[PDB]
């Protein structure tokens, strides 16, 4: 997965689903938190190289 | 968040809320993924530091 999948991520409607607000803001975290690691990766890749 | 936070993420549920079923499948995704790059970034800490 990238950032770009999580980003703005939707589901199914469904009666008794979980919070819509609740998921799309605990998304909102998952998507930062994940492009946190890939960049950290990406600098990292590039000091291996240097 | 670690990966293990995106498992244990609890939502209270709504009239209108999204398939759980859906949004667990997705999340187990993202965790595993998450749990891939941050092994990944580790590795190439190591590498850094060698």
């Amino acid at each position: 997965l990238t950032p770009n999948d999580i980003h703005n991520k939707t589901f199914t409607k469904s009666f008794r689903g979980y919070d819509e607000d609740e998921v799309n803001e605990f998304l909102a975290q998952v998507r930062k938190d994940y492009e946190i690691v890939l960049r950290k990766k990406t600098e990292l890749e590039a000091k291996v190289n240097e």
